């Protein structure tokens, strides 16, 4: 592997480890990975971090009833750009009706960007991904990893 | 004021807001501010963040029973360099016997650096500072802010 490839895999591993912990504890989480469409306008609504990715920091951000847990983490250029960011709520009538604003925010940003958003449900610990206006629900660890690898390829 | 001075004031405001929040809730915390003696050896023992300072991130770091809460946060200027860092434990006999490892780690790093370390006690909520081998306990909000402003 090359340095860039090793860094991308390290980030994927850090994300999957954090998602796994939050799924087990049913910690709600919203993590958007910026791609070609710039999301500076949304990054600026949150608390600036520009931090190195780690599973530890991702977990610490989303602990319930803490300053940073409300809103989205947005990643950009292999860093955590900001936390507690606003994302637009989808008005799509085709999202499962049992899901709340976290999933609607993920779908909403995916309607106006090429980003990939990961959601952990606080009700079930289920893991889903929003891209292109669609929500892919009930993902296994292997399925999330495949989506992250496809996105970065 | 220069941009450097304004940035320093924002970082002091972030630190004091976080310390005040944690003291009221008995959230133990250990926060070392690097000065002219470089702390790279200790930064490298923790989880790298290299993050912009905010009161929110400082609070989130120290929440009990989380990955980042055990060990020291080390700050470099206006960044949180790393969390969950090792610091050496002082053997000074002038550390109150009831105090635990966070206070002994703070005095310990203060004996081999010119850093300023802030400690929040999870037992009492008391705020203390270690500097040059001495621990100063039970600081008021005003006293802590004045110490930080004097440190910059
Ligand atoms: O209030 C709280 C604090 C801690 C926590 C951890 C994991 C899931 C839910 C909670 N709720
Ligand atoms: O992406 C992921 C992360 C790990 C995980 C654990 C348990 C159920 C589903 C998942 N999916
Ligand atoms: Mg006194």
């Amino acid at each position: 592997p090359t340095p860039v490839e090793e860094a991308q895999q390290k980030t994927i591993e850090a994300i999957t480890k954090a998602i796994n912990y939050m799924a087990k504890r049913r910690i709600g989480a919203l993590l958007t990975i910026e791609r070609d469409t710039g999301m500076g306008d949304y990054i600026e609504t949150g608390i600036p971090l520009n931090a190195k990715v780690s599973s530890e920091l991702l977990i610490n951000i989303f602990i319930p009833n803490t300053p940073l847990h409300d809103g989205a983490v947005i990643m950009k250029n292999n860093e955590i750009a900001a936390a507690a960011c606003y994302l637009p709520l989808s008005e799509s009538p085709f999202i499962s009706k049992e899901l709340g604003t976290r999933h609607r925010a993920a779908v909403g940003i995916s309607e106006v960007t090429d980003s990939l958003t990961i959601i952990v449900s606080e009700e079930t610990g289920g893991v889903s991904v929003a891209k292109n206006g669609d929500l892919h629900r009930e993902l296994t660890e292997e399925a999330l990893k495949e989506m992250l690898e496809a996105e970065f390829k």
